[PDB]
């Protein structure tokens, strides 16, 4: 039963590979097999209590796989069958890059931590777009993926002056393919993109690129083809993620101007650069991810939603690897979750697993459904 995700050789296979191969290299292998549709997958059916929304984007199951794992939307269909209901794939540019010199990904398998300074490596917005139209393609006459949802992340090219001529460029091409849109202004690998997280430049570039979502939508409802070729149907909500190394006051600036613009929705948070008690990381460049990362982005969590007084909905990534790691980020005020370091330690069961230990815990814990967890550590 090799198409089982919790087939016993697969972990075996894992732990040799985090022990001796090039994280990179395994990686790249990994999105080579989702190509021919090889991989294992997961037919369980998830259960209803467990689904959870964000406005219209209705979840089957609170566990997506975060930005930067697909960055080039060629392995999607796979990715979402290992038992996932949501992927978003970019971080996109508008021209492809080839990002910073390699090796350039490093796992530390004792602390379950990664770093890397990758820098928004992608064949360009227009080569991903033409990816993403071959999974809508195929996911309208895929029964079996007429629910998932595919978001897109979009960044700036690395010597771009005006990062907002970026994101419109992006938002033109792809945003009509996409259930919604994550800005990036967190990726601590390429130089000045952080400084965006300043008021003053992200109230500008959150109207900016609804603007530019609302003029796209404006010019061309009344085309014969239909728009919107994604899951929803309807326009792409827009996110933004933010980095966790922030003090107390820009946290409270950036709250204020999120409900004065009225993002959809925030993805705390994207990796830090804050960790260095990690000795075989010690003269490594780059963001960390893992279990490291874990207790800063909930307490992250807690701050924003409540700094945002429960407005904005939060999607949690940082150090998610049990059900309770879940439950403590959904507790904390997160609507889903989003994994990368869960699957490069746990590997092809990642999905699988999570999500059997969340639904016994909301069962432990005398929830109905998920959704009455939301924010609870907050009552
Ligand atoms: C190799 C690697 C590449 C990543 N690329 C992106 C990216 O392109 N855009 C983005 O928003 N986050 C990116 N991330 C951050 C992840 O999406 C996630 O926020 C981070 O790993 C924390 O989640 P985790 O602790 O579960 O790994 C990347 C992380 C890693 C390890
Ligand atoms: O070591 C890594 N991956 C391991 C890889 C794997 C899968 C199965 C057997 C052996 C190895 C894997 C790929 C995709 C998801 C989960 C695991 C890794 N470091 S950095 N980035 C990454 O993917
Ligand atoms: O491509 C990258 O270097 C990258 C981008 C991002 O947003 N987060 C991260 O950890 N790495």
């Amino acid at each position: 039963e090799s198409y089982n995700p919790e087939f016993f050789l697969y972990d075996i296979f894992l732990k040799f590979c985090l022990k001796y191969i090039d994280g990179e290299i395994c990686h790249d292998l990994f999105l080579l097999l989702g190509k021919y549709n090889i991989l294992p997958y997961d037919t369980s059916n998830d259960s209803i209590y467990a689904c959870t929304n964000i406005k219209h984007l209705d979840f089957i199951n609170p566990f997506g796989v975060a930005a930067g794992f697909d960055k080039n939307g060629v392995c999607i269909d796979s990715i979402l069958k290992l038992g996932f209901s949501f992927i978003e794939i970019g971080t996109i540019t508008p021209r492809g890059q080839t990002g910073n010199a390699k090796p350039r990904i490093f796992r530390d398998v004792e602390s379950r931590s990664i770093i890397n300074s990758c820098g928004f490596n992608n064949m360009g917005c227009d080569k991903v777009t033409e990816n993403l139209i071959l999974f809508r393609k195929r996911q309208e006459e895929d029964k079996l993926l007429s629910k998932h949802i595919v978001g897109v992340s979009i960044g700036k090219n690395k010597d771009t002056v005006n990062i907002v001529d970026d994101l419109k460029y992006c938002i033109n091409k792809i945003g009509r393919y996409a259930d919604y849109i994550a800005i990036n202004v967190s990726s601590p690998n390429t130089p000045g993109l952080r400084d965006n997280q300043e008021a003053g430049k992200l109230k500008n570039i959150i109207l900016s690129v609804k603007e530019e979502i609302d003029n796209l939508e404006k010019n061309n409802i009344m085309n014969d083809e239909f728009l919107w070729f994604n899951t929803t149907k309807k326009k792409p909500l827009v996110f933004v993620k933010l980095a966790p190394d922030l003090n107390q006051e820009q946290k409270k600036e950036i709250a204020d101007v999120l409900l004065e613009t009225n993002i959809d929705g925030m993805i705390i948070s994207n990796t830090t650069t804050q960790i260095n008690d990690i000795k075989s990381f010690e003269n490594k460049k780059g963001g960390v991810s893992g279990a490291k990362l874990k207790d800063i982005s909930t307490k992250f969590i807690c701050e924003m939603y409540n700094y945002t007084n429960k407005q904005i909905p939060i999607i949690a990534s940082g150090g998610i690897f049990s059900g309770l790691d879940a439950l403590e980020k959904i507790e904390a005020g997160a609507s889903v979750c989003q994994l990368y370091s869960c699957l490069v330690f746990n590997g092809m069961k990642s999905a699988v697993q999570i999500k059997r230990e969340l639904n016994h815990l909301l069962y432990q814990r005398g929830y109905y459904n998920l959704k009455e967890a939301i924010g609870r550590k907050h009552s």
